[PDB]
């Protein structure tokens, strides 16, 4: 997957999940550029959105790890991708809406979404 194929999917996915969600613009132009308001319940379904939409998320919000390293080792080097898995896979949050926001915003540490539209 070439990184013009990642920058396409990445809108792709961001517009279908703004329709899905009903997030603001704003909001979603927010979670793109790496700042995630953890808490705001449509923040937390357009973070969802994206994980299910790549396959890190399954239907039932069951997360997996190797979907954010297939996607991860494009933008960055093979040991940054195993120290993020390390660092953001586990985190301690029992609300599957809650740990969606929380996840996109720990792997926004390593690239954001927008950064990857620089590459």
């Amino acid at each position: 997957m070439t990184i013009e194929e990642l920058k396409t999917r990445l809108h792709t996915e961001q517009s279908v999940c703004k329709t899905e969600t009903g997030i603001d613009q704003q909001k979603a132009n927010d979670v793109i550029e790496g700042n995630i308001d953890v808490e705001d319940k449509k923040v937390q379904l357009y973070c969802e959105c994206i994980l299910k939409n790549f396959n890190i998320l399954d239907k039932n919000n069951v997360f997996k790890p190797q979907g954010i390293k297939a996607v991860m080792e494009l933008l960055i080097d093979e040991n940054s991708v195993k120290q993020l898995v390390s660092d953001c896979s586990t985190i301690s949050e029992e609300n599957p809406h809650l740990k969606a926001s929380k996840l996109v915003q720990c792997v926004s540490k390593y690239k954001t979404m927008k950064s990857v539209d620089f590459l």
